[PDB]
């Protein structure tokens, strides 16, 4: 039972956060607090001096699509953001000479090898969605695919959005089956992928903007107490008094923030598994594949790898700047390498980022909607990446979800699409 | 409306894949006769022979594309006769007079890419977004509205949907939901190839275990000449004798039924004449001197010859080749195996295996709306009409169509496990009118 007019805390500062925040504002008083230096998280584009001028490069969120994600892409409309289509090309690398396959082409041995169950792969997967919780793993095994298969070429693919340190077999088949179904990947073609004019930051700096003075940036949360009187935030050597407080921060974050003798909240909140990445903003040249090149997401696996024993290697995944359309004419390299496995030369790192993303097994999806039964009380509000859907629309729209539970309805009802994933977030959450 | 029984002495007049389908499932509750003009079952799904170092091969020089999705009793029927399927990706390179001026979708070369590549992109996103919120609009009227350029148009938008229209058709004037979904499903693409399969050992295979099954009731070389009811039925006038029929299943284009049907009734002149046809000439060849130089790897070649004039683009030229090497059961293959679309350059004769003519039909908002409208003379005389111009574009619109017929007369659509093919099938029974 929220009043207007309230005074709420927005707890991360990350698009799920900002977006919650920014609607919000509309009807409550407003503070939102960011541990970093800036809006968005995940979602950081850095600033990258070259012959063509000042580019701002996505290190980690940088994928998205009008259908997929209708929310953010309305957003970033009614923003004058300008997008543009990035596809999907993929080129994978193992240590025997031309051990090789691609998204683009039939070349390479690799290819040759595992032709026949990349095409039954895409039939079983395009047939799947119709007539669940199982994971991908469990899937290539029971329907006799090879080991061959999974780890020199599912695992790879799959490393674009888990990360290469992810445990990606073991993430649930509908994920994969509709990354597949929706041609976000492929092993036939590029997948269709946009990305945002002058970077993903571009949508989140408006944000800042339109929020002005109500955003605390460098401003960690140390604490949130729930009282009879209402909510206290421990923020910056200063104690601050809200109706309401919305937690847009992970899980593990959420719980070490939190303050209360309710051991539910250690039960819900307790040890949700994320997956650690590693993202190498890098000018080194010799990371791109000789055969490579002109692909944009280059995997790359190094010498003694072993078939038998294949989880205990690891691959490294590059994503080659230089590709992007906007970045034709740039005369110097712009290369993106994700937990690089091999040493990358320190004369030509740009920049380093540590982020952790959440892991997407069946009991990890079980675990995000179970939130529900914490969702209003102590007037406690939680909504980002843990709470919802994997990727960046679930996280924004979560932040929708609990604006429109505190007065702010769902700002686009007009975008059919927009108002579908608002409503299938809505189920999804307990809200 | 009608009463219709079992062991009914049926013909079916139009041997092609919605004849054959529609025949195949009514030889299962009546006495069927099919009666095909040409020496094969599919017309417009034919694979030639082709012999090679490597092997002896059937190339389809119509009708090769499909996939699980958007044809489902398609690919349940070929699962279900053992028949493989493999992706065939929709690579398309355009080449046009002056130097480096090409686009293609597997990268970003050339300078009509240059030119064009935001255009390109603007329209992806235009195609995705228009379905989800008018209907009857040519796909050319969009473009024009919507500020696209003309060099768009006709250096792009015509060459792509040349893949399946082919390079004759007024392409610009066909209903813009049939682009935008082209698109919106991946079929066609200005950035990546479409998801596209193919049937192991051609297009044919399905249609010859349909023949096997058939046997006798199959009557090639039987062009019918006259289509008659009467009071006590149909009369069917065919290779100089007379078949009498209880009902008569026709699976022939339009102009065809109409020319076969005789009756002192105008309604259908109203409903079948003036439906609108682009005609097709296959060549199957091995002149190598058609491949692209910048090219090769794509799949769908388009060459726009020279002089060219922007202007006068709607009288224009446009030849569309398939580099047939590409597939990959061809791989190994020594000698080119290429399939040129109505080629406006003298092909070498010499390096010529077979050639082919056929008629696609139009699919402007007027002929779609034409096509529904068959729903008033559906069941009236002991006639029915199943087909291409009955039913939604593609071979998926075709085979369903015929089904949509047999269910009509007591056999009902064989796949209602498969959720997608008896969407689809639903789907069509309400474009039908049945
Ligand atoms: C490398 C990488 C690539 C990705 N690529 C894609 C992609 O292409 N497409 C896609 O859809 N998704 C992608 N994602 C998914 C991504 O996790 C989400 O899209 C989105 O960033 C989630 O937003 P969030 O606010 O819920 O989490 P985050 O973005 O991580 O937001 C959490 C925020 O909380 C802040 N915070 C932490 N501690 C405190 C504290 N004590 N007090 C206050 N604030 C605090 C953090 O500083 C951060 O700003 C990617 C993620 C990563 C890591
Ligand atoms: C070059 C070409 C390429 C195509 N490619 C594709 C593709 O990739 N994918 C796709 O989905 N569709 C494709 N199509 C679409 C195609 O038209 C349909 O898929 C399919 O032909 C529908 O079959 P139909 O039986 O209705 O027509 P048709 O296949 O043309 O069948 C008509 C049949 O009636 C016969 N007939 C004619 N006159 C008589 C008579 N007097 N008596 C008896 N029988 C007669 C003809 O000989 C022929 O066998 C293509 C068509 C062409 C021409
Ligand atoms: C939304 C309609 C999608 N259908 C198609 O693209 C057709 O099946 C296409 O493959 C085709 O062959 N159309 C008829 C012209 C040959
Ligand atoms: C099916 C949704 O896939 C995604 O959006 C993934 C998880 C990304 C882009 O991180
Ligand atoms: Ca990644
Ligand atoms: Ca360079
Ligand atoms: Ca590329
Ligand atoms: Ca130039
Ligand atoms: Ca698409």
């Amino acid at each position: 039972v929220v009043e207007a007019k309230s005074r709420i805390a927005v707890v991360g500062g990350g698009g799920s956060g900002s977006v919650a925040a920014w609607l919000l504002a509309r009807r409550h008083d407003v503070t939102l607090f960011e541990a970093d230096e800036y809006l968005g998280g995940h979602a950081y584009s850095h600033p990258v001096e070259t012959d063509q001028g000042t580019l701002h490069v996505d290190m980690g969120v940088e994928h998205f699509n009008e259908k997929l994600s209708p929310n953010l892409f309305r957003l970033l409309t009614d923003f004058g953001i300008g997008t543009y289509v990035a596809p999907s090309s993929v080129h994978v690398d193992f240590p025997g000479e031309q051990q090789s396959w691609n998204n683009l082409d039939f070349l390479g041995e690799l290819r040759e090898e595992l032709h026949e169950e990349f095409d039954r792969f895409h039939q079983e997967m395009n047939q799947l969605p119709t007539s669940k919780q199982m994971s991908i793993g469990e899937y290539l095994d029971k329907h006799g695919y090879s080991k061959s298969f999974k780890y020199k070429a599912m695992n790879p693919i799959l490393s674009i959005y888990s990360g290469c340190h992810a445990p990606s077999l073991d993430y649930n088949l509908m994920y994969v089956a509709l990354s597949f179904s929706m041609n976000l990947l492929s092993f036939f073609s590029a997948g269709y992928w946009r990305k945002a004019q002058g970077g993903i930051h571009s949508y989140l700096a408006r944000i800042e903007s339109d929020l002005g003075e109500r955003v605390r940036l460098n401003t960690p949360v140390e604490a949130v107490v729930p009282t009879q009187s209402g909510v206290t935030v421990l923020a910056g050597g200063q104690e601050h008094h809200f109706d309401q407080v919305v937690f847009a921060t992970h899980a593990d974050v959420t719980l070490r923030l939190l303050r209360t003798s309710d051991q539910q909240y250690r039960d819900l909140l307790g040890d949700f598994a994320y997956v650690p990445v590693e993202s190498v903003l890098h000018q080194d040249e010799s990371w791109l594949s000789p055969a490579g090149g002109g692909a944009y997401c280059q995997f790359r696996m190094p010498e003694g790898f072993e078939l038998a024993r294949a989880e205990e290697q690891m691959g490294s995944l590059t994503r080659n700047c230089n590709v992007l359309h906007p970045y034709r004419k740039v005369s110097s390299p712009i290369l993106i390498t994700f937990d690089p496995q091999e040493d990358v030369d320190p004369e030509r790192v740009i920049v380093r980022r540590e982020w952790k993303l959440p892991q997407l097994r069946p009991v990890d999806v079980r675990r995000k909607k179970r939130l529900h039964e914490i969702q209003g009380l102590n007037g406690l509000w939680f909504c980002g990446t843990d709470t919802s859907v994997t990727g960046h629309e679930g996280a924004i729209v979560s932040g929708m979800v609990i604006a429109d539970r505190l007065g702010v309805p769902h700002p686009f009802p007009d975008d059919a699409p927009a108002a579908a994933q608002f409503r299938g977030i809505k189920e999804f959450m307990g809200v």
